[PDB]
Parts: structure tokens; C-alpha cells; sequence
């Protein structure tokens, strides 16, 4: 439980330190979905979830995908932007949409399912600005504290001495390009997959293969952005 224990429990070594200046804010967020299902409110994803993007280690970050906000569907968000359980069949339509760009960006086939541990597991950060939402009401927990604490991951990560390369998706995440302004990081920006805004600058992006470009011009290894 987020209100209940410290970062220390609950994030990866390095997050836990890098998310210090947001302890209690983040405590402040437990308590803040704790009076949600006192009030008759629930959220997404499952608590234990919510935080999961941190378990990952912060310091072998190289790309940090940015969306708004998680899957308003109950069974959908896993806490991992974007992902779904290797289960969930039909995808959302943004993960949908993000697999449509993958094939015509890189070659691949479609993946198999909607999972993206591995690129998790690979060093890409998949962040959402803000970290919890009302199931069936997207960006229903917009401005409820999240953002302190995602600005502060984004703050870290741009502090370390590596290569960074940020994709922003849609306008929410797009609030965190001032703080990416350090010279070991790059930003891509564009519109969201989402169906509304992709058709705006989403699809023809060719993101995948643009942080691998930017990152080999850093020094840094490409992602093996591939999904079984
Ligand atoms: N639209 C979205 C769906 N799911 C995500 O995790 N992030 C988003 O921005
Ligand atoms: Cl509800
Ligand atoms: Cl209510």
C-alpha cells in the first residue's frame, strides 16, 4: 500500500531514491484513492499496480514512453503504459493504434498480444502522467496529485549521467518537455495513438526507430523493440 509504505517497499532501488522528493506526496496519493472507495469511487489499475513502472530499475532507463493516463477499462490497465495482459483480446485502440505505427515503422509482424514487458524488461520506462483513473472516465484523476510525482521522475531521469530519449504522447505528457532540457536528453513529440488525435501527427511517426537513431547518436545501445 502506497499510503502504508515507504518507497523503499514499494519501488526499485534507484526509483526509491530518485522518487525521495515525492514521498509524501506519494503517501498523499494513497490516502487519496483510500477516500475515493470510502466516497463509492473505485480506480485503475489495481493498487498494487500502480506504482509498477517503478520496479523496473531506474538506472538502466534509456527510452521513456509517456501517455496521459491509464485504461478507463476494468481488466485493461496493468500499470505499464499502454500494455494489457497477454490475455486481453480485443486491444484497445490505442495499443492498436501503437502496433499499426510499430509495423510500419520497423517491419515487424504484428505481435502476438498486447504484453510489453519486454520492452520494460529492456530499459524502456512506460510512464503515464498520471498514475491512477476512474474506470469507463478517462483523465478523471487528472490534477489530483499524480503529476508532482511524475515531473519528479522525469527530473531524476534527466539528472543522471546517461542517455535519455523521451517519446511525449498527446498534450499531458507533452507538460514534461521543459524539464527534459539537459543535454544528455532528447524528446520526440507527437500526437497521441489514441483514434481522436492520431490521424494528427501519430501515425508516419516512426518513433521506434527514431529513439534507436538518436540513442546510437548518444553512444547509447538502440532498444531490440521487437515483441513476440
Ligand atoms: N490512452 C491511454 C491508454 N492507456 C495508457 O496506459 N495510457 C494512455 O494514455
Ligand atoms: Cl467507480
Ligand atoms: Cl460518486
Amino acid at each position: 500500500s502506497m499510503t502504508a509504505r515507504p518507497l523503499s517497499e514499494l519501488v526499485e532501488r534507484g526509483w526509491a531514491a530518485a522518487l525521495e522528493p515525492v514521498a509524501d506526496q506519494v503517501a498523499h496519493m494513497g490516502q487519496f484513492l483510500r477516500a475515493e472507495i470510502a466516497a463509492g469511487r473505485r480506480y485503475l489499475p489495481a493498487g498494487s499496480n500502480v506504482l509498477r513502472a517503478f520496479t523496473f530499475p531506474f538506472d538502466n532507463v534509456r527510452v521513456l514512453i509517456v501517455g496521459q493516463d491509464p485504461y478507463p477499462t476494468p481488466g485493461h490497465a496493468v500499470g505499464l503504459s499502454f500494455s494489457v495482459a497477454p490475455d486481453v483480446r480485443p486491444w484497445p485502440r490505442s495499443l492498436a493504434n501503437i502496433f499499426d505505427e510499430y509495423t510500419a515503422d520497423l517491419g515487424y509482424p504484428l505481435p502476438s498480444n498486447g504484453d510489453l514487458t519486454p520492452w520494460a524488461q529492456r530499459g524502456v520506462l512506460l510512464l503515464n502522467r498520471v498514475l491512477t483513473v476512474r474506470p469507463s472516465n478517462p483523465a478523471s484523476h487528472r490534477g489530483k496529485g499524480w503529476e508532482a510525482v511524475t515531473e519528479c521522475a522525469i527530473r531524476a531521469l534527466a539528472a543522471r549521467a546517461a542517455p535519455l530519449v523521451a517519446i511525449l504522447w498527446g498534450r499531458d505528457a507533452s507538460t514534461l518537455k521543459p524539464m527534459l532540457a539537459a543535454g544528455n536528453c532528447v524528446a520526440i513529440e507527437s500526437p497521441h495513438p489514441s483514434p481522436l488525435s492520431a490521424s494528427r501527427g501519430f501515425f508516419g511517426s516512426r518513433p521506434f526507430s527514431r529513439a534507436n537513431e538518436l540513442l546510437v547518436g548518444m553512444g547509447a545501445e538502440p532498444i531490440d523493440w521487437r515483441l513476440p
